[PDB]
């Protein structure tokens, strides 16, 4: 049976700006680092940055819709989008769903999220206003 | 400040097929499906499965490291492991290059894994077996 999200792995064209990016920028906390890959973490979440010389730097409308998405408060939201905006990170999507979101890209394209909100609030907003064909389990 | 992973999205390019994969032969719970996604948990771990025309059935050759580990037991890893192998589940990793682990692909080539341990075991055992050039903070 599995539990839950064991790791996160993102593959980097180049290792020091994304140790930056997720350490210094978003603020996650570097435990390891080695010559080809890193290991963060953010509350619960085990990230893993694997220096990949196969990786692109893909613009967002070359990639599909997979992304990653970190919790936050509401309350610390706005101000942590805006140091992201401060600090140049472009923005892939605008907000159109319940719960705050701000959809940005990190240095090697790959598509994250800041978001407010659980599962549990998404299922309850959808009950009352169902997407089309919904079906609840 | 980022407290964790809010949710994981993949997109994929068949709804009814990745669903099945996920709830029938992995064992996640699904909460709801509608005509373009689908919510599903596996512990703490929110997922959704987003219907994407952009999404292409990717070769493991073709994609970067990019992936995706879930948590099982040590007293469930093999038997789980060996499960996916007799269903047909196509691999793209055999050497465990951090520790026990498997590495499987979904429907449409996402990278995923399971993975016995948390960062702390692996940092333990990264001390004894280190990575080329590692340093711990
Ligand atoms: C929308 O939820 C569902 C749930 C089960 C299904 C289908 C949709 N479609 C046909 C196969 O079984
Ligand atoms: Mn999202
Ligand atoms: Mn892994």
């Amino acid at each position: 049976m599995l539990s839950g999200l064991n790791h996160l792995t993102l593959a980097v064209s180049q290792l020091a700006p994304s140790v930056a990016f997720y350490q210094q920028l978003l603020g996650m906390t570097l435990h390891a680092r080695w010559d080809s890959g890193a290991y963060l973490s953010c509350g619960d979440l085990w990230l893993c940055l694997s220096l990949d010389p196969q990786r692109r730097v893909t613009p967002p409308e070359e990639s599909d819709y997979t992304h990653y998405a970190f919790s936050i408060s509401e309350a610390d939201f706005a101000s942590f989008a805006a140091r992201l905006e401060a600090a140049g990170v472009a923005v892939w999507k605008l907000n159109r769903s319940e719960g705050a979101s701000h959809y940005f890209l990190d240095p090697d394209g790959h598509k994250l999220e800041l978001h407010v909100g659980s599962l549990a609030q998404r299922l309850a907003a959808c009950r009352e206003q169902p997407y089309k064909g919904m079906v609840f389990f």
